[PDB]
């Protein structure tokens, strides 16, 4: 009967869903590529225990008498029970197991999940042959963000190992959503809110219109880059003294500048929206997206653009609690944004007690234009996903753009002292 408050991010998704109530545009997902055999019966039991201990995966969303949303907690069965289902799809024998799995996930992601039914996720274990497996985690964005996907996978594996070893299942170690929401409420009521509002509105008084090279589920094209191609990003990071994600952001900024010739470029950057220890370990949806405005002047080196990114990010991080969707509402119209550049944080390979799982993105969220999603590291290799609004980009277009970008990025990283407007951008 308890009516739980939504996080700001959840409020955002809720409002956006209302614009297209039967749509699936806020269906997101990821998967684990697993290099050895798993026991589906045991993993199915592990999923049940994992979900049972994950409040957000046992939640539904309802409206009160004033039409305002709230979250309701619905434990699984030993008031609706959260259902738990791990599908087993044996593609061992198929001509193209990987392709069939992708097709299955794409069709699942296209399936609407009504918010008033608890358990807003979809789970499938694929057998691919050669003993390889794929675990698909499909969710409604309102219950799970990128950070929480990692929290889920780690817990799932932990429970699976215990059930496999005969060991007692370790207690879950998640945080509390109500306290996380209370933290946001405290922020909104604080003096910092006013200061943040002033900071962000001040930066965009000219209200630059978003430029491309409504929010819809993306067409996704993925490019695998081995370490031979990606190590150079690490070397650029070492040389500039900037974290490699900053090098990538600078690369996107330079790419946009070189393509369009535009002085002032905007990219959008996600931040976790998690403040404090409790928030960091609470599965849910709290992520924020903020505009990074960058001036790329004539004759600047790539290293100089990295510095420009670092300066802008310092300000973004210092005012990161202000909601991106709030900034847009105040500026009006289409708001302010560029391609979303999402360099996912490091995730250790997921240990299933022998078999190891490597995470890859399936769909990070809907977009009005483009998301650029990276998983991996310079040393281990990268998966680069270009997620394009289907009314803007065709699949082939995204493939071409993504290869062009990675080539330019690699050239920049190979010599940060080079002048950006002298670096050849090849079509
Ligand atoms: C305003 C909150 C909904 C948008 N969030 C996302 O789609 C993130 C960036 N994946
Ligand atoms: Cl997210």
């Amino acid at each position: 009967s308890v009516r739980h408050g939504l996080t700001s991010a959840q409020h955002c998704v809720w409002l956006a869903q209302q614009l297209d109530p039967r749509g699936a545009h806020y269906r997101t997902g990821s998967c684990l590529e697993i290099d050895g055999p798993l026991d589906h019966a045991v993993l199915s039991r592990a999923l049940r225990l994992t979900v049972a201990g994950t409040e957000t995966l046992c939640s539904r969303f309802l409206t009160d008498e004033e039409g305002r949303p709230y979250r309701a907690y619905c434990p699984p069965a030993p008031v609706p029970y959260t259902p738990v289902l791990l599908r087993h799809i044996d593609l061992s024998g198929h001509e193209d197991p990987e392709g069939e799995a992708q097709r299955w996930m794409d069709r699942d992601r296209a399936t609407p999940l009504p918010l008033d039914r608890p358990g807003l996720s979809s789970h499938a274990l694929f057998t691919l042959g050669g003993g390889r497996h794929l675990y698909y985690l499909g969710v409604h964005h309102i219950v799970i963000d990128g950070t929480s996907m990692a929290l889920f996978y780690e817990r799932l594996a932990e429970v699976y190992r215990a059930l496999r070893d005969g060991r007692a299942v370790p207690a879950a170690a998640f945080g509390d959503t109500d306290r996380m929401v209370a933290g946001e409420e405290a922020y909104r009521a604080s003096a910092r809110y006013e200061r943040d509002r002033a900071y962000w509105t001040g930066l965009f008084t000219d209200r630059p219109e978003p430029v491309s090279l409504r929010a819809l589920a993306p067409t996704v094209r993925s490019l695998g880059l081995p370490p031979e191609r990606t190590e150079v990003l690490g070397r650029a990071a070492e040389a500039t003294g900037a974290h490699w994600a900053r090098v990538v952001i600078a690369g996107v900024a330079a790419f946009l500048h070189r393509t369009t010739g535009a002085r002032d470029v905007v990219v959008s950057v996600p931040v976790t929206g998690r403040y404090g220890a409790n928030a960091r370990i609470t599965p849910g949806m709290v992520s924020n997206r903020l505009p990074l405005r960058l001036a790329v002047r004539p004759g600047e080196s790539f290293a100089r653009v990295v510095e420009t990114v670092s300066e802008a990010m310092s300000g973004l991080l210092a005012h990161s609690r202000f909601r991106g969707e709030d900034l847009d509402r105040e500026l009006g119209g289409a708001g302010v944004s560029g391609p979303t550049v999402n360099v996912m944080p490091y995730i250790r390979p997921v240990d299933f007690g022998g078999p190891v799982g490597l995470m890859r993105s399936i769909s990070s969220g809907p977009t009005t234009d483009l998301n650029i999603v990276l998983t991996g590291t310079p040393e281990s290799g990268l998966r680069v996903d270009f997620e394009g609004n289907p009314q803007v980009y065709g699949g082939q277009d995204l493939t071409v753009l993504q290869e062009r970008f990675v080539r330019f990025l690699a050239e920049l990283a190979a010599d940060p002292a080079a002048t950006v407007d002298e670096v050849a951008l090849l079509t």
